[PDB]
């Protein structure tokens, strides 16, 4: 039972009753709060009594089921696109529609049937290149590339990678769930912060961690971007989410359009930490705060164990992570900001990490 | 266009508003009317109000979602087995546990669900309900490997009953396992209302029960139950179920309460049998074909012979304020073209005799009769 955290009673989106403590959320990636956003809530419970706890099909000629039209209109908002394609689970999202798109080339970083899958060196624009150019000509690639790196918390050099897969033909793919509402002047993810609006082919993403529910979504702007639905092959086995969840969705995702107080929250808070927890002398993935990710990392896996142990003893929750996911001999506490944390939240975390970083001897 | 069904107000689940009529519903499958059960609701409202909008994964070593956990046991309790295992979505269960459990053969129906009718399993397919081609084919196959039967209580096409008894008997005849779809039985065959193999006196012999919550529990997602001890292992498939979601507070609240719930439903069970029997008997008593001489299941098939009739009459049947479903080739013989009743435990028996009045103007007016 590893590090087994179990929720039994959740005040909010930033402090839960873990082991009969109150504990501080800081591992968990409700990046904007909106789990308990009360338009959310009252969306979700409308659509509850005004339709119930289900529905049926209604597919409609085209693999639109009838109850994600609505849904998928607040993407195609958000982003400014045309297509708009919402999946049941993440993952028919996640890597879903990857095995969907792709004998034919996949390619993708290091770390990230009917496709031939080519890995380059993490983060290396120029293997990217390398490798790009020693495969044929002719076959149809997909390249894909996320807006932030799970793991250490930084940027994916998107602009270059994006020109140097143009260089190619080849398609390319953003997963852009780790920065959805927060990047960019539309809050649309890496890509948009770095001017690359009209020259992404798709964007995949996630409802887990911004918008705050079940499911996943791709978008774009082909044309035959709506084929996609109906593919049997790469199955359109999907369900149709119930009318609570694409009600909180849709909510959630309209209000992520406007919520430029939360955005700002989330850097400040962001940025707090990531140069709060520096001053302290910790080793951090990152030189400069890049993203919504914190990762502290420490050299050895016992007195990583501790530490997390100390700091959840001491009312913080925050996320290990260690080899098969890190690089052997990383191990990670990753912390991962809330729209929500009070400026006070991030102080008492700041004291937390120094009394716990202290007391291990990592500080 | 072609028969798209958008229901823009919903009274109850008997009843809603399309193209601006109000519109008994008898082509959806909320056997026993629990999407709209008061306390199925509030459950739902306090999950979504204490828990919010969603929850992340907490994903275990056996791949088991904490939020599962609750939903899992009400299975278990539900179906008096040791094994549960819910999935995100209907078909995660229909079809995607088969292609787990599955160089191997998969032994189904040749009209197996709209669900059934890809790798790793050699597929094989006998005659429709023929207990004696299925011994054939099952005789035909090498000895050594792993083989999987996979059967429905329910035939969802005209509303029949699989003999499992003979079936289930003729599988272990050849040691294959036995997965049984109890989709379109959950809640109202057997003892306990957990399927026809339970009615059929069959409870410790078949391997798995597959499901869906679309049906009778009334929500999004899938389940399998089992008494297999290593029925753990499954979780950790390696790709049909690491990728499978934790369902959101409101769903599994939702789920759990109507799963309990439907242990219980006793006058729900007696009313929805009677609102079956009454349609069936009735709409025979006019002289339709139906897909079964004996009101077997809460499914009430209607057979036409022509498409354009078939089409004519639902056209008919729903400018009068009802709704059925049409089934047709692909999913039926050539030849045979259906408009299938499916009966609520929530209908009342005055909406059943205005359900046959329009058939009857309906059937008339048309010429079926």
């Amino acid at each position: 039972e590893p590090f087994a955290i179990v929720m039994e009673q959740v005040k909010s989106p930033t402090e839960a009753v873990i082991r009969g403590k109150d504990t501080i959320l800081l591992g968990t990636y409700n990046y904007m709060g909106m789990t308990f956003d009360p338009d959310v809530i009252a969306a979700g419970k409308e659509a509850l009594e005004k339709f119930g706890s289900g529905t049926n099909g209604s597919r409609m000629l085209n693999g639109t089921f009838h109850d994600h039209m609505e849904v998928e209109q607040a993407l195609r908002d958000f982003y400014g696109t045309t297509g708009a394609i919402v999946f049941s689970t993440g993952y028919m999202a996640n890597l879903g529609i990857i095995s969907t798109l792709a004998g034919e080339y996949v390619i993708l970083d290091a770390d990230s049937g009917n496709a031939e899958i080519v890995r380059f060196r993490h983060n290396s624009v120029e293997d990217l290149d390398k490798r790009l150019g020693r495969l044929p000509k002719e076959p149809a690639k997909l390249v894909v590339l996320e807006g932030v790196y799970s793991m250490l918390g930084d940027i994916a050099p998107l602009k270059e990678m994006v020109a140097v897969a143009k260089k190619h033909g080849a398609m390319v793919l953003v997963d852009e769930a780790h920065s959805m509402g927060f990047f960019g002047p539309n809050g649309r993810g890496v890509y948009e912060a770095q001017g690359l609006e009209g020259q992404i082919d798709f964007v995949v993403g996630t409802f887990s961690k911004s918008v705050g529910t079940v499911g996943g979504f791709v978008v774009s702007n082909h044309p035959k971007f709506e084929a996609v639905r109906l593919a049997c092959r790469p199955y359109i086995f999907t369900a149709s989410l119930p009318p609570s969840v694409v009600a909180t969705a849709t909510t959630s995702i309209r209000k992520l359009m406007t919520a430029h107080e939360k955005r700002e929250r989330l850097w400040s808070n962001a940025r707090a930490l990531h140069g709060g927890l520096k001053a302290m002398g910790f080793r951090l993935g990152t030189e400069t705060c890049d993203s919504a990710i914190v990762a502290v990392m420490l050299e050895d896996q016992e007195q990583a164990a501790m530490m997390w142990q100390a700091l959840l003893d001491g009312g913080l929750y925050v996320n290990m992570a260690r080899p098969p996911a890190t690089p052997a001999g990383t191990f990670l506490l990753r912390c991962s900001i809330c729209a929500e944390h009070t400026p006070a939240q991030i102080q008492t975390v700041l004291g937390m990490f120094q009394a716990a970083g202290r007391a291990v001897g990592v500080i």
